[PDB]
């Protein structure tokens, strides 16, 4: 389901993920703690993600199993799909540039929403409380 507003609390390992994407010593510490709030609006299988943070405010607008680029704020696109297994977003993604794979799972723990992102081995959870 998905459907409201999440402000990040913390940005658990960002900075080790950004690492192995290849960035400087700025966007390691302004990307992982940006602001960013995601209000989730489903209106017919489309998700419209409104994503506002001190970066970038957009809408992303996927429906489940379509091929797009998701734009990370620093010189690094990941094309690829999120699908819901029941109540789960698994992203199926992967690099435009190095070429390489990325699993990312959305999913609640009771009240905050944890995308969990797997770059290389190395696991970045951006993890948002309802608000």
């Amino acid at each position: 389901a998905f459907d409201s507003t999440w402000k990040v609390d913390r940005s658990e390992n960002y900075d080790k993920f950004m690492e192995k994407m290849g960035v400087n010593i700025v966007k390691r510490k302004l990307a992982a703690h940006d602001n960013l709030k995601l209000t989730i609006t489903q209106e017919g299988n489309k998700f419209t993600v409104k994503e506002s943070s001190t970066f970038r405010n957009i809408e992303v607008v996927f429906e489940l199993g379509v091929t797009f680029n998701y734009n990370l704020a620093d010189g690094t696109e990941l094309r690829g799909t999120w699908s819901l297994e029941g109540n789960k977003l698994i992203g199926k993604f992967k690099r435009t540039d190095n070429g390489n794979e990325l699993n990312t799972v959305r999913e609640i723990i009771g009240d905050e929403l944890v995308q969990t992102y797997v770059y290389e081995g190395v696991e970045a959870k951006r993890i948002f409380k309802k608000d």
